[PDB]
């Protein structure tokens, strides 16, 4: 559920949601059963969803 | 690349960080090539990571 990850690389942080890391760093995943995309809606905002929610349009 | 994404249920977002979306909306997917991991630093700093920079400490 949670457990420990490990930073296989550097990170830089490109935006205030997200977290600068270290190769070799650990850190706690909150969630080891969620996946998420960035998306932005009709209304210009932006956030983050679980990927499985949302699919390609195709159709 | 970006393309267009179809809401295939409705979420409520859990955090400020992410988005609340209904089933049918489309949206943006910023970057239809990278998925991220919520993590959790030593100094109990939170966001967000792409996935495949991390890995489980454990299997």
């Amino acid at each position: 559920e949670e457990v420990v990850v490990v930073a296989k690389f550097d990170y830089v942080a490109q935006q205030e949601q997200e977290l600068d890391i270290k190769k070799n760093e650990r850190l706690w995943l909150l969630d080891d059963s969620k996946s998420w995309w960035r998306v932005r809606n009709s209304m210009n905002k932006t956030g983050f969803v679980p990927s499985n929610y949302v699919e390609r349009k195709n159709s």
